[PDB]
């Protein structure tokens, strides 16, 4: 049988075992600090765990972090970021997550978050859950021999070669700037920028030491790699831009490296890095995958926390398969602006609620959930409302994984 | 030194200097009958040469299609595809397609074409005279083995295996369904059916003899080739689906062929697939380029023939350096339909003759134009409303490569 | 409501949709001659198909080939060769090959033949209708410039070069002559002969048209290509050698090949080829797989007519999941010869089915099974005199796919 | 020169001249902690070297290890391993290694090793030394997204994730157990186990450090790593067990880690692995080697201390080409126990010494070794006889690499 504990605190004991049990689940684990900075955003009672039969080790394992998540419109809500999500390999498949996101997902509710979210090692597992895909992360190569700056585009220069680690204020504060008017901006903590601009040697994925791009309004942290031959390259691990000046003058920077084949970047696929070039095909996209995604928690508060772009005038009818958190809400927006309360009416819209958060951030088009019959209306023409309306004064973007 | 003269029809010995030609500027050429069908849709006075020093043979060349254009609502535009533009390669970077475009151009506006399209051999190329990206292309390839279906997904059966050189009516008419509801869709004469559905060996890149996959509403046409080592992987030509259902169950025959390792398409970015699966990203984009571009020509009837998502009053000033088809425009659209007429009133918008034709079929938000000064106004707010209003309201796809 | 339909005999019309159905099914076909050249084998009511709705077209078909195939101590029985079983994407896992097998099986029982065989496009589908793997194919790779022969092996000379075509007669003999002492060998008819010397391109592979060593008592057919790049490479398609002193002789003419960088065969585990050689090492194993498959229809008839390598006294008791085929059976093995009777008795042993086909040719140790639970017995030492007894003398190897 | 001594035992000088060589003539060396882990198996007596022209470093060396070997039914034997072979490159093929064995093989005689025993650089080298290929390693591929297991297949449960390094003891426990039963066992001291433990970064081969799942009755030891996509693989580096349930739990354990694409290991062509699941081929064998060689010292003590699995009486007559340890031998066989006497009458079977050598753990079928006229007789029945009496009841497999 499978019954879950939820543990008060984490004790140091805890935290080992719950080391263990990810290195195993996952094959590797982030070093020693990186865990201390996330076991640092850990709350009381939101760490949930199923022991072995001796009640020795974890068979699994799962927690929140207690976090803050930019929405469309500005609005800045109190989120809890699931993470550390592991079942032992011998025992996965029996139910063990289940039960334990049943647990953390009464805490997290008790605790009153209006969202849940997360990032996921595979696509499969949380729309079950209500989760959607809320952000889309792309894979961006860009030959920079060959490309070449519309001859329209923003120079502004201004950036200047930094030593990351001698500006942690001055980059959290660009950061910081961005994350208040870019959806999908979390808060990030001291930790959690002590541990990037430490840059040990074990975190990193695109080889050698941490260089940073600096401007007044954005900032670029990337390292080189070397290919086997001998062919250099540069992955961006971060770029975050509070104005269109800075990310073009950042872009421009990156794309001036003279012994550099190609500069590669995770990005939104609405960056408007293509629309800069003469040739947009230089900006090569390489990869797209789901990056956060979310589950909403409470319809009406979360619904009227964020901003729209159309007015609409709706009953919806939220499908929840895993929790009670959906039912039927009159969904009113004018101004911009959503009231959204439980009703009795007959619905014009029927969504799962898996489908809502997806849409939560702007990302996606109605047509594509409604053809897979996870949205449904009679009447096609309020779909396009619907869509239109949750659609994004700005690209979304997760502020980082987590 | 650069006169070029307009043929007013094309003869045997014209067109043998074309092919010549053709072959030399892009490295190989089409199939004989394939050339024959695309030369049946040149009007008259549609094509444009230069000659060599003792016309012996021509060194420059283009040529326009008399093409039908669905735009968003479902007005099909006549419009002008232009191709088998070439420069001999001992020619080029001497202004000969910029003479040769100009007279080109200035035949299509003769002619009365609201826009004229292409797809391009490059990136960037075509900006310059005006041409936007209208639409996209992603290669998505499918892991058929891990892929499963969403529990909600449509399921309809109703497929068969088609020869389909014997259903060339039947193909056709399903085109011709789904060309008249998704903007990109072109009218496709019968010699383009019949060349298609020949199946020549030549034409035959990624794989064998054609297979057809058949339902009422849609059919998805493929090959299927093998690795050096012996595994299979199905490449899809083409997949037409007037209907939700029809997508769903072709899609589900397909992902059904059990000894194929991977499926593959080149498809547009909303393509309904992955929201049809448990597991999104197994729904891979490895790719994603221009497909269709644009230039309006004539920006009135081009912006009052198509429906929008959203409503603006506006005065927009469009910048054409190639031509005189930009000035500035009072756009009114109401109910999600516009008047446009020409104004001396101030604009409100600034924006890149490419630009406009880039968003006419709803494939772009207005940010990276934005950032790239390719598109301008003091209003920000006013700029959204626009991107919302050039929406569409179906995704749209080239229907075929030209 | 799936009603399989046995064809008395198949027209042309049939095998016309007999071969859509297999192309679609199966990603590509053998060409039309080779087609012929299996359906000429096919016996009377050997065929079973399931139609489509429509009735035009079939959505599942099986057939059976009427085949020889040799067993350990040389006796030659009929068999049934499964083959061109396909059930349409479209129809997949609805159980439309179970109901057509489980017709084709009374079939074939009705007709007589107390074993029927296969080769499996994949090696999952048929363990659970009581197949077992009978014959494995290793694929080897000798690098050739490096590769040197041991000094105590044969060097008898006696190859001669042959433009195959020019000698059927005598390769046909050869073949036989292996055939008769070789379990595994199959009965190769004349129209099987005359496909494979006809060598006709599309089934080359990529690589040449063929070439052939000959000797008194074996040949050897194989091709040469050159991918990447200017390197060429031998592929072995058939060495069939009746001596040691044949197969040594083939070996040193195939290692003689000058320009040639590898040669490679697919051959059994037990090949003599690395003990030839002062370094077996050079003699490369890249992959190993299933290759004949045998399902025993009669246990008694079946292991009757086979001799054995050591006496044995058990009752077995055999286990079908599929058929009625199993039981409980007093095998006394006395002289290498057995006598298999059914009995009420008790069992020393319990056994698959499929497990009892796949140690049939001599091809397994018994461990395997055991441990698998599929092999089952008390006494641990009578399993291993189990085996020892089913073990051959000659090391087993089908006579050609199909 | 060549004139090679005898170390009567190595001096912490003398072992810094042996690493010397050994790093250049292989071109790396194991860890100092390694090396002192062999060197401490070293008996005395066991090293010869040849000096060079100052006698101030060696250009030639060899010694041996004093191990104890499992032979089939249980009989651990003493065996001299050898080990940290080297001539250096500038002294090559002059016949330094032949003279340093010729030594060598003296003091393992005079020693009263009834084995001597290898693993080879290179597979062309010893067998010229009477050496034969005794046991065989093929690395195993699990695509573990495909595999499922044979409905029959044990799943006994039981596993846990350990730190190896903190069971020591455990760990060397079950190996002991495992060695005892299994022939090619090799007593591993406890210097061994904590070099192996102490999980040194340069000995990790690109993996990550080591993961460990323990059974009561097994333990599998394991990495992970990365590719440049980012997909992770699983490598065993050891799976010892004692049952076949201990065997199929690990195995499950294996195959359930969700984010490794692949799983291998170097193992045994007897592995039971792939008779677990439901379609073998998903154990793919993509390389086959030799392990273990082993050159018999004493024809009598070596054949008798073994068991048999056939009854058999013979005469043998051993061809020895490097030492005098071949002659005539009356061996019989009764009860699978073994009496083997120097005698004067004719042989009816004659085997090259290093073929003895090779079958000694039952690993081959004398097919090969006949063909190839390395074993030799007239009653070809006889050399069946002589191949099934020296195969074993348990497949071997070599404890580790040495
Ligand atoms: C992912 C995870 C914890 C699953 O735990 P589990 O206990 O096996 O899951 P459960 O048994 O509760 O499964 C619940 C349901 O989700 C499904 N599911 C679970 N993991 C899945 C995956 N990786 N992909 C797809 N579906 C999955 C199950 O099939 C089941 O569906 P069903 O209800 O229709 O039967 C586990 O496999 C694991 O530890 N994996 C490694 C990845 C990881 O560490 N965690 C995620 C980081 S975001
Ligand atoms: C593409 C094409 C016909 C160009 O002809 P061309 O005569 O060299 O072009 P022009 O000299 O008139 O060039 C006009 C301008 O476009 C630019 N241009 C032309 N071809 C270009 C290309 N492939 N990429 C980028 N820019 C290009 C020139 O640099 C020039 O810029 P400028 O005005 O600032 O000087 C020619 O290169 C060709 O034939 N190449 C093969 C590709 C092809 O077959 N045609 C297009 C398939 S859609
Ligand atoms: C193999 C094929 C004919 C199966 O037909 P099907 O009608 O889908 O099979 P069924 O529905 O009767 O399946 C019966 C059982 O076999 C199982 N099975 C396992 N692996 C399988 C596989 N690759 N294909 C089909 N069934 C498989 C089914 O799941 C089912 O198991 P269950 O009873 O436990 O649920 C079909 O997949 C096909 O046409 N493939 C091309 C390859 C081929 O034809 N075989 C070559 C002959 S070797
Ligand atoms: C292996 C080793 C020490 C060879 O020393 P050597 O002094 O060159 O050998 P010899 O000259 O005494 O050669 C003896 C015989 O074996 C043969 N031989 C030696 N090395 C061989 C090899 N790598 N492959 C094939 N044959 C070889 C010789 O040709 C010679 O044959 P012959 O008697 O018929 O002429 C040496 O090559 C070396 O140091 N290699 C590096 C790794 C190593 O030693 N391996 C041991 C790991 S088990």
């Amino acid at each position: 049988m499978i019954t879950p504990r939820t543990l008060h605190t984490i004790t140091d004991d805890d935290w080992t075992r719950i080391a263990l049990l990810a290195r195993f689940a996952f094959g590797d684990i982030e070093p020693e600090q990186t865990q201390a900075a996330w076991r640092s955003m850990v709350p009381e009672d939101a760490t949930v765990v199923v022991p072995d039969e001796t009640d020795d080790a974890f068979v699994g394992q799962s927690l929140y972090l207690d976090m803050q998540l930019t929405v469309p419109g500005g609005e800045v809500l109190p989120v809890a970021g699931i993470s550390f999500v592991a079942v032992a390999p011998t025992h996965r498949r029996r139910g063990v997550l289940r039960a334990m996101y049943t647990e953390l997902h009464d805490r997290i509710a008790r605790a009153g978050y209006p969202l849940a979210v997360l990032t996921a090692s595979e696509g499969g597992i949380y729309g079950r859950f209500g989760y959607g895909v809320a952000t889309i992360e792309q894979h961006v190569s860009v030959d920079r021999r060959l490309a070449q700056f519309h001859p329209a585009a923003p120079d502004p220069g201004g950036v200047r070669m930094l030593v990351p680690a001698d500006h942690r204020d001055g980059l959290a504060d660009i950061y910081d700037r961005w994350r208040r008017r870019t959806p999908g901006g979390l808060v990030r903590p001291d930790a959690l920028w002590d541990d990037l601009l430490a840059d040990r040697p074990e975190s990193r994925r695109g080889g050698g030491e941490l260089f940073a791009f600096g401007h007044q309004d954005g900032y670029a942290l990337y390292r080189v790699d070397r290919g086997p031959d001998g062919r250099r390259s540069a992955h961006v691990v971060e770029l975050t831009a509070v104005t269109a000046d800075a990310h073009a003058a950042l872009w421009r920077a990156l794309l001036g490296l003279d012994l550099i084949d190609r500069v590669s970047i995770g990005t939104h696929p609405h960056d408007p890095l293509p629309y800069l070039l003469t040739d947009p095909r230089q900006a090569q996209v390489t990869a797209s995958a789901d990056d956060l995604w979310i589950r909403i928690m409470n319809v009406p508060a979360a619904l009227e926390a964020r901003r729209y772009q159309a007015d609409l005038d709706v009953v919806l009818d939220v499908a929840d398969g895993f929790r009670s958190d959906g039912g039927r809400f009159a969904l009113q927006i004018s101004g911009g602006r959503a009231r959204c309360t439980t009703t009795d009416a007959p619905a014009d819209i029927e969504i799962d609620l898996d489908v809502l958060g997806g849409l939560y951030l702007g990302a996606h088009r109605v047509d594509g959930f409604a053809a897979a019959n996870r949205l449904r209306s009679k009447d096609s023409e309020l779909l396009q409302q619907f869509g239109a309306a949750f659609a994004g004064d700005m690209p979304a973007e997760l502020g980082y994984g987590f």
